[PDB]
């Protein structure tokens, strides 16, 4: 009843808390629970995927949270603009969220935030068995022209179906989720092309290793140019081991994340997405780990982490 559903959002919060904790990071419960107050019912009902993530190197001092959201219940954006928890932009990202599901069968959303700044981004989830391509996002009118400009390169590369979206409205940046990866895309002289086509920080050998074991990739595109800013690799698993990296602290951070982040579905291990994420002058780390999931995440970790 309306106790019990007002404590799951404490749990959720504490959740929240406990995660941020093991990283030494404090959470500004008014910028959260607004939030999570908005957004109560999809908390409550089930269905529920929450995860809670990390990252490496200069953002080793924040923890993102991610919120599925039902399409049933309505674009999460506008929700947050009308009540005043985040302020419009004036950019064509105020428009993309709604815009996708205009054009394209959208199957869920998510809505992302900060501990410490609050909400930031949404995400769009296509169908697993109806997931569109570059051709088809392109057809999206407030989808950077990036998109479009980049399908020759993706095609190339083998990049093509798409499981997901989310836009940054701070950073005015969008990523594609690709899936149905191949293996000749993933083969390390391939992801070398890709890199290094793209101008970013080229991987070793434990890298290329971690990206011949993704699930998805995803670069980030913006609306000022045609110039992908990032690119990351992301792989789901219940082993807490896997960061791809030779430094000490970080395999130590990681593990320690990975082994103790807050998490409802006891009984089962941790689903982790681990991701690794390159940029044209760094590579960092990310790490989220999952605290409710459902039939997805086990069926990914059945298909990949067997």
């Amino acid at each position: 009843g309306p106790m019990s559903e007002a404590a799951d959002v404490e749990r959720v919060y504490a959740a929240m808390e406990e995660a941020a904790g093991l990283l030494g990071v404090a959470c500004a419960r008014d910028k959260i629970y607004p939030l999570l107050s908005t957004f109560q019912d999809t908390l409550v009902e089930g269905g529920s995927v929450v995860w809670f993530s990390m990252a490496s190197g200069r953002h080793s001092t924040e923890l993102d949270f991610s919120i599925s959201v039902p399409t049933s219940h309505g674009d999460p954006y506008a929700t947050v603009v009308e009540k005043g928890l985040f302020p419009a932009t004036g950019h064509p990202v105020d428009d993309l969220l709604a815009d996708t599901q205009k054009h394209l069968p959208v199957s869920m959303f998510a809505i992302d935030g900060e501990v410490t700044g609050g909400f930031k981004k949404t995400y769009a989830f296509f169908p697993t068995d109806n997931m569109p391509g570059v051709a088809e996002l392109s057809a999206i009118p407030s989808m950077p022209p990036a998109v479009a400009e980049n399908a020759e390169l993706f095609a190339r590369y083998g990049l093509d179906k798409v499981q997901m979206t989310s836009m940054d409205y701070k950073k005015r940046q969008v990523n594609l989720y690709f899936s149905e990866l191949s293996a000749q895309t993933l083969e390390a002289e391939s992801v070398l092309a890709l890199v290094r086509e793209l101008g970013l920080h080229v991987p070793n050998e434990l890298g290329l290793k971690f990206c011949k074991r993704s699930f998805s990739v995803y670069p980030t595109l913006n609306w000022e140019t045609g110039k992908i800013d990032r690119l990351c690799f992301a792989v789901i698993s219940n082993d807490p081991t896997l960061v791809p990296s030779s430094d000490e602290g970080d395999i130590e951070k990681f593990h320690n994340y990975a082994t103790k982040a807050p998490y409802a579905y006891v009984g089962e291990k941790r689903t982790l997405v681990y991701g690794l994420t390159l940029s044209p002058k760094e590579e960092y780390y990310k790490l989220g780990a999952y605290y409710h999931i459902t039939d997805v995440q086990r069926g990914l970790l059945k298909a990949f982490d067997s």
